């Protein structure tokens, strides 16, 4: 057990209602988030590859395992995993983020933002309960503060 | 140095002319290869996650590093990496494939095939030199025999 695991449980309280409202079977997620821009996207994918090579290999292993278990507990019409697996996944991802330098994480966020159309967040939010999405995000902000403290 | 590295060099002789003919900047690769079928695709993605968790963590690390280096040497109008980086990537991927049980690799191939429209290989091949694609594939068959012997 660790502090990221404790923080993932609080994050789940704040975010699982949002998770249940996303339609994870929507084909939209395979689309570019705006105009397809292969050269810019490749730069973002490169920042991710750099980060994956920097990440602790045992923690990437554990984060993959957690996703395989989450897939096994999917149910209902939106394809949402169990509450327990939602928290497990978030904690395992938090540990991966904490295993690399902060600049590597920001480089991914910046490089993806560059290819992401300004309308995309609002359109995503419009398909769920707005208050639940806001509560999820304030949850994320509290969680990332625990993650940073392990980083 | 190892036998997979030697085999990757022969594979490059057989396949790099094909690599140069693919338009890696074509947006088509972001499309589902046929009808989008999220439940079946998730099963294929699950076989991959299982395989990634089973793979040797040092070899997955090295395979990511090899891709970051390959991205740095991209040139020309099709976005093709250098011959040296093409071989490096193939050897590092060969080592990853050899680090997991054969059944895990076949499970991915079967689960992806299930969502892949029968027209897709021929359409892909139609955008390149057919003889070069055939020479690439016969190269692959020789390479996978070396990979299997390390497996
Ligand atoms: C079928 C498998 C599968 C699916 C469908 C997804 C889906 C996703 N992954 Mg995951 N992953 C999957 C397998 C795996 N992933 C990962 C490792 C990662 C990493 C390292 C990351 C992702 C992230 C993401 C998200 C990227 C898009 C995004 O940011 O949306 C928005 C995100 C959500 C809807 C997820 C919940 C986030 C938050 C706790 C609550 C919601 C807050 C806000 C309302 C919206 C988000 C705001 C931003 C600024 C944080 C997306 C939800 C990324 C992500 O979520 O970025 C924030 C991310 O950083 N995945 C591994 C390797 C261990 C997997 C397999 O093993
Ligand atoms: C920008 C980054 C990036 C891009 C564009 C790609 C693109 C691709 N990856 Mg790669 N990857 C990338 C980063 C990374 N990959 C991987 C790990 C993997 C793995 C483990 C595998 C792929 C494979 C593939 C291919 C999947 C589709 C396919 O099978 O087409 C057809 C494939 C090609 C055109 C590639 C050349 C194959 C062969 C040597 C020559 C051509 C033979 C035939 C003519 C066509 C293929 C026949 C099939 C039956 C083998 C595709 C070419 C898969 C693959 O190639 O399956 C065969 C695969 O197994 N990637 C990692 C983690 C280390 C990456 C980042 O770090
Ligand atoms: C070949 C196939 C390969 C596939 C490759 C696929 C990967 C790339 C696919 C792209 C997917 C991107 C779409 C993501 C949208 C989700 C982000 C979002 O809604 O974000 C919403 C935010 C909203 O903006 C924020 O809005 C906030 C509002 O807060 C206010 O309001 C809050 C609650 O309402 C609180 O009150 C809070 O305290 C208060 O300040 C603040 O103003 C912040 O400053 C501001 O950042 O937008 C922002 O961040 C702007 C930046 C958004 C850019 C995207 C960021 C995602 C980075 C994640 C990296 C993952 C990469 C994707 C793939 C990885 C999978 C492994
Ligand atoms: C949210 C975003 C997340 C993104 C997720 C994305 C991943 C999934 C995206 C799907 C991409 C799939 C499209 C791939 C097409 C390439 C395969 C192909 O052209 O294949 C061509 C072959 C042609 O068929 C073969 O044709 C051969 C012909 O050989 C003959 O001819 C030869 C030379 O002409 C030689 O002479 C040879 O000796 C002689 O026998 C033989 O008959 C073989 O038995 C027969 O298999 O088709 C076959 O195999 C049929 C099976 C094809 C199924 C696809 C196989 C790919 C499996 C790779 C796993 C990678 C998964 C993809 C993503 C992974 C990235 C990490
Ligand atoms: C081989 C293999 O398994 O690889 C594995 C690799 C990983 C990394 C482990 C993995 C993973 C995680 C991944 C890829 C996550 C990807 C997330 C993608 C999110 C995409 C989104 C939000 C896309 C869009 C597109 C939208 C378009 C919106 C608009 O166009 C619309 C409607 C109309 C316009 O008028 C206005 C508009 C509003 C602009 C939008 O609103 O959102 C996975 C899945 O496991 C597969
Ligand atoms: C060896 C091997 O196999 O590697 C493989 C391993 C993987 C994992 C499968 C793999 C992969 C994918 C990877 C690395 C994905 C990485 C994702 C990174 C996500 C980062 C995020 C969300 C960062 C942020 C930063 C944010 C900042 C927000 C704020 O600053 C803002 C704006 C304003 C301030 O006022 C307050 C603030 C709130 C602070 C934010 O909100 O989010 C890959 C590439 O395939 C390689
Ligand atoms: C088709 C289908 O059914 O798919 C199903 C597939 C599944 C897997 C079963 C499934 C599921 C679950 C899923 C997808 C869960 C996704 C979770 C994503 C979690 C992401 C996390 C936590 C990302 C971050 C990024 C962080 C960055 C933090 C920092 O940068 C920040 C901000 C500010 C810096 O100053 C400091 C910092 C510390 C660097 C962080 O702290 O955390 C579901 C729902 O069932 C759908
Ligand atoms: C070949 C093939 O078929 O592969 C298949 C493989 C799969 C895995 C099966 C597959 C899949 C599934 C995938 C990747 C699913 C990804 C889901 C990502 C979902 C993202 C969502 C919800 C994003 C948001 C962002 C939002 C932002 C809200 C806010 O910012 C807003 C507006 C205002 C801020 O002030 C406050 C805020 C509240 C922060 C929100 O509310 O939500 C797919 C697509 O089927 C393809
Ligand atoms: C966060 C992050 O970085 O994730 C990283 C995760 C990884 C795994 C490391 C990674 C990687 C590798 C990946 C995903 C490789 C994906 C390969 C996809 C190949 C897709 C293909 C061939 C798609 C199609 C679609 C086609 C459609 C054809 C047709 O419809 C057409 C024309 C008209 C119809 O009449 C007939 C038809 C003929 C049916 C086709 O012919 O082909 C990457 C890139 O690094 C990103
Ligand atoms: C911890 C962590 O981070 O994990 C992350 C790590 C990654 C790597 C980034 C990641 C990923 C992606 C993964 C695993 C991709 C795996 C790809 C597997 C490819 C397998 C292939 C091509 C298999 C085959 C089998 C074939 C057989 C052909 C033949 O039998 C046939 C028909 C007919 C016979 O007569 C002759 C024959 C010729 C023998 C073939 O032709 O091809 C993931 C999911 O994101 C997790
Ligand atoms: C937009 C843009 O510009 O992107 C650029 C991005 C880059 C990265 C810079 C770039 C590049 C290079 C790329 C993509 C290279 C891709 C290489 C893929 C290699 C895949 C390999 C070897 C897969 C396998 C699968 C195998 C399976 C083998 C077996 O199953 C078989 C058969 C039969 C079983 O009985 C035994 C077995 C042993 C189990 C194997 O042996 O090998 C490029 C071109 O520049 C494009
Ligand atoms: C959000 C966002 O924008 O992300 C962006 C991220 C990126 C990385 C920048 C990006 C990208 C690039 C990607 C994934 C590229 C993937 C390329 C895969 C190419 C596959 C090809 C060529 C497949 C084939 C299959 C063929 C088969 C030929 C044969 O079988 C045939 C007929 C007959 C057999 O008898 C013999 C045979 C000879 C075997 C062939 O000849 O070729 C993209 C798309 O821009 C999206
Ligand atoms: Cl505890
Ligand atoms: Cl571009
Ligand atoms: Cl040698
Ligand atoms: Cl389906
Ligand atoms: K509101
Ligand atoms: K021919
Ligand atoms: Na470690
Ligand atoms: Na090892």
């Amino acid at each position: 057990a660790d502090e990221i695991g404790d923080a993932a449980k609080k994050l789940g309280d704040a975010s699982y209602a949002f998770a249940k409202e996303v339609d994870w079977n929507n084909g939209i997620f395979l689309q570019a988030p705006g105009k397809l821009q292969p050269l810019e996207a490749l730069k973002a994918i490169d920042k991710m590859i750099v980060m994956g090579a920097a990440a602790d290999p045992k923690l990437l292993k554990a984060a993959a395992e957690a996703h395989h278990k989450a897939i096994g507990s999917v149910s209902g019409p939106n394809g949402v995993t169990s509450r327990a697996d939602w928290d497990s996944v978030n904690a395992a991802l938090g540990r991966v983020i904490a295993s690399v330098p902060e600049n590597m994480v920001m480089d991914v966020y910046d490089s993806v933002s560059k290819i992401t159309d300004p309308k995309v967040p609002a359109y995503m939010k419009s398909l769920v309960n707005g208050a639940d999405a806001e509560k999820a995000y304030e949850g994320f902000l509290a969680f990332k503060d625990v993650v940073k403290k392990s980083q």
